[PDB]
């Protein structure tokens, strides 16, 4: 994960300032584990995911599934969140995503930004914005 | 072509009217910037950057510095028109301001249009835009739109 030239420099740039924004940092950290199972516990009843490229998923069911799916087919390896904002119970994280395709065993570093809905502490609300092209290029695997 | 004018609130949008409402300086300078992108006009729009400043879609190369950014925007203003935008959230912390935008991008060869999902980041230092990045899927505008931007 190369530190892109338009990265703060600011020794805080990417760390949390408030509950929330700790909330979706320990999230994001939690992703390594691929373990849908685990990471709904953060998500609440009404919520949905959605990488945008793809279809959204609502209801906690259609996200958990949505996300032990995602995890048949890849490995969500390392995360470092370069930006780190909120505003109106809405978290924004400008990152990069280690992501590794287990029927290839391929692997591409996913500029990513992404948005946050958080509600009483649990997620109602996640959409990553992304290429799919170049990933899914990079790691030899179509998800359309 | 036909292509409707209305754009829908989202479902996952914040009914919140704070949300989609600048509350800063900062805030409000990219409302503006955003409502300016109507003009296709990068000589407008420079205006609101630094010397020092950059400028990147991130499905396609950066552009670095003031110069660099007028003649990439100015480029893509040769090939597509920015017709609308609607900006469901606007959040600012620390001199970074994000916007939940959708794109109506018109590819000018085709005269088609397409509503582009856009997440995206904005670097701001006295006023003045430092750094600007629009997170999307490339793939989904050219095919809708039959206008090739990367081979």
């Amino acid at each position: 994960i190369e530190q892109p030239r338009w990265a703060s420099k600011d020794s805080a740039a990417g760390a949390a300032s408030t509950p929330d924004e700790k909330i979706v940092l320990e999230f994001m950290d939690a992703l390594t584990s691929n373990d849908a199972a685990k990471l709904i516990e953060y998500f609440a009843e009404d919520t949905m995911f959605q990488a945008m490229p793809l279809p959204p998923a609502y209801g906690r069911d259609a996200v958990e599934q949505t996300l032990a799916g995602l995890f048949t087919v890849m490995s969500f390896d390392a995360v470092e969140t370069f930006h780190i904002g909120s505003s109106n119970g809405l978290v924004y994280t400008e990152r990069v995503d280690v992501l590794r395709a287990l029927p290839t065993g391929k692997s591409y570093n996913v500029s990513v930004l992404g948005v946050f809905q958080l509600t009483e502490g649990k997620i109602t609300g996640w959409r990553d914005y992304f290429d799919l092209r170049e990933f899914e290029e990079a790691v030899d695997l179509p998800l359309r």
